[PDB]
């Protein structure tokens, strides 16, 4: 959940040089708390395997760019639903925002898979 | 693999024909090159229906399609040249490597977006 740089390296099992390069290119970043999440471990492990096929850290900038733009769109769509959460006795509940976010990601992913299958 | 007629897609997705119409006219969902739908269209249609139920109209999904098409090209630039590099032994098919590579890049991209989204709502 909340991983240090050392934890990230140890769990991803990549070279420190790879991590350093992916941070330098902005491909991976820490969250608002200043630590890494489980997604970072998966990004790092996928980035290592891709580097092995010829993809440099520098080439994954395009993926990060697009993911940030997609996150903005999702925010616009999901952000309004934070206030509609079934809070119960608590003051806040973002569970519907998370549901809309997860549906939009699954939709977007399936579009990619479809288009990639086509072009190949 | 799997080539669905329009009515096969409606039956498997349990989504209304009018919703499919709206998605096709917005350009969010398209048929493959032969005029069939694939298994991914089932998921897309069902996700679009649940999104519509949260007030997100098919036309507001257009941007996910355009983005998906740009990403698909970036993945093809990587994977495309590796088609010819797959082992072609008796127990192999040459498409495998380019598929594995596409699947890594898609997994990478999915994690990036999940990470960017967690942060945009933290
Ligand atoms: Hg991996
Ligand atoms: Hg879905």
């Amino acid at each position: 959940m909340r991983l240090s740089r050392e934890d990230l390296l140890e769990r991803s099992e990549v070279a420190d040089e790879l991590l350093t390069a992916l941070l330098k290119a902005g491909v991976i970043t820490t969250g608002p708390g200043g630590f890494f999440d489980e997604h970072a471990v998966v990004i790092l492990q996928c980035a290592r395997a891709l580097a092995e096929y010829g993809v440099e850290p520098r080439h994954l900038r395009a993926f990060r760019s697009a993911a940030d733009r997609q996150s903005d769109l999702i925010a616009q769509i999901a952000g309004p639903l934070v206030k509609a959460g079934k809070a119960g006795a608590r003051d806040r509940a973002d569970d519907l925002a998370r549901e809309v976010a997860a549906l939009a990601i699954t939709l977007h992913t399936s579009l990619i898979k479809s288009a990639v299958r086509d072009v190949l």
